[PDB]
């Protein structure tokens, strides 16, 4: 598995092992935990435990025990601890982890199971044995060096919304946004910027109060000429919408609710440099997809 957008809520760097920390939000379905680190050359085993509390006597129940072990075969042992008792063991062989090799673990929470990919490859599924709402602490123990842990909750779409584009911008790349305009909305914005050069390749600014759709670029510390021509303002306060920003070789093509609205000749020519998406304004953000 791979993430199209980097928009993590909490981030922790270099926690000391053993590390036991409180999960900053509820693991509702769709929630992501990203763990980046590497295993030392002398690693016998390490484990990532999703727990209900952090008591050690009685040992706190472990809803999800993810335990990579290094041996001739190499595997990941998964299990659950309830009232200090382990349940049915589930072993996944052909382990993706290696001594002296770095790794990225993406744990996805679903309604009935955790889905786990390591280094961009599906690794294993583990059905919930404990309700996920009962999980409130992340424990990490053993021989492993953790660089960072990050999270993505249901709240990942609050405004302002800022997200890095793990896929560099280029012809054929699509960015769709779905949401609902606030009942008393004035305006909102969707910008595609080249994070580095502090430039805005594309500024999509629907202004509802004056009922116009402004698009422009902010280049070299200066706003350019605004483009407002349009067959009809597609937005209404309180209206559901989907907007498709399609990057083409000659321009950006944007549609709303299944209808082409406008084209925008590229002003920033280094497309591959457009690596940042920002959404703000008077809307309720429902979904953002980089493709
Ligand atoms: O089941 C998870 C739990 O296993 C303990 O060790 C197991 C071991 O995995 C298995 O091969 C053997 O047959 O039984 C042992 C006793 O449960 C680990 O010590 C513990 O840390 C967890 O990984």
């Amino acid at each position: 598995m791979m993430l199209s957008l980097n928009n993590l809520q909490n981030i922790i760097y270099n926690p000391v092992i053993p590390f036991v920390g409180t999960i900053p939000d509820q693991l509702d379905p769709g929630t992501l935990i990203v763990i980046r680190g590497h295993v030392p050359s002398d690693a016998d085993r390490f484990q990532v435990d999703l727990q209900n509390g952090s008591s050690m006597k009685p040992r706190a129940d472990v809803a999800f025990h993810f335990n990579p072990r290094f041996k001739r075969a190499g595997c990941i042992v998964c299990n659950t601890l309830i009232n200090e008792k382990w349940g049915r063991e589930e072993i996944t062989y052909d382990t993706p982890f290696k001594r002296e090799k770095s790794f990225e673990i993406v744990i996805m929470v679903l309604k009935d199971k955790f889905q786990v990919a390591v280094n961009g490859k599906h690794t294993l599924l583990y059905g919930h044995r404990i309700g996920p709402e009962k999980i409130d602490t992340l424990g990490i123990y053993g021989k492993v060096n953790i660089h960072s842990i990050g999270f993505s909750f249901s709240s990942h779409m609050r405004l302002p919304f800022a997200a890095r584009l793990n896929t560099p911008m280029g012809p054929g790349r699509t960015v769709v946004v779905k949401g609902e305009v606030n009942a008393n909305a004035k305006s909102f914005n969707v910008d595609l910027l080249a994070g580095k050069s502090k430039d805005i390749a594309l500024h999509l600014n629907p202004r509802l109060n004056i009922k116009a759709f402004v698009r422009n670029s902010f280049l070299q510390e200066s706003w350019g000429e605004e483009e407002r021509n349009i067959t009809s303002f597609p937005f209404s306060p309180g209206m559901y919408f989907e907007m498709i920003i399609y990057c083409d070789v000659r321009e950006f093509k944007v549609a709303v609710n299944g209808v082409h609205s406008l084209e925008y000749k590229h002003r920033f020519k280094e497309l591959s440099s457009i690596d940042t998406l920002e959404i703000n304004g008077d809307i309720h953000l429902l979904e953002v997809r980089s493709w």
